[PDB]
């Protein structure tokens, strides 16, 4: 697989810190990764969170980085949900572009305990 | 907004030719677009169908181009489901990439009658 992620199923309580990982294997100095999010409930378009690379990090306009941040270390990309909100529940995943193809990591689901 | 799509809800019968459209709105520059798909059931990662641009079109490895194809005409991008199958039901959308940011169109749902 192109990506290796941290456990795909996560339970978090309100206010907890959640840390997600996607490793892009077989990488180079140009390797970049974008964190995306999809809401629970009805199917709806993904939301861009941030783009990470050695030379440039770019967060989405309107992203509150006090609650959601991320970083690159070597070939690992991380997303941190600092103070888990009810509306932070959903599906997080990485996206990587190579030769005109968009690649996606498996979903990492993060939900409150039922 | 950045995208305009054909009707977001489509009802189709088996064997019907279904044609979807996403228009990239403020084309200041040259535009490109990738057609993506999400399965209707359990939430899981989107599937890349094809990338469309002036200088390169790229279909996903494995894509049956006899059932699914697409093209670019100026800032309009189209996806054609040539002979609608049960397995073609689901959610279709576009993304484009600009200045390290991924943008997505609204979802277009295509389903058989109840």
């Amino acid at each position: 697989s192109l990506f290796r992620t941290s456990p795909e199923m996560v339970q978090a309580s309100l206010g907890e810190t959640v840390k997600l990982r996607c490793e892009v294997m077989h990488s180079n100095t140009l390797t970049s990764c974008s964190w995306l999010y999809q809401k629970p409930g009805a199917a709806s378009k993904p939301i861009f969170l941030m783009y990470l690379s050695k030379t440039r990090n770019k967060t989405a306009e309107g992203l509150d980085t006090r609650y959601i941040s991320g970083y690159k270390a070597n070939d690992n990309f991380y997303l941190i949900l600092h103070r888990f909100r009810e509306e932070d529940q959903g599906y997080y995943f990485c996206s990587f572009l190579s030769n005109s193809v968009l690649y996606f990591s498996n979903f990492m689901s993060v939900f409150l305990p039922a």
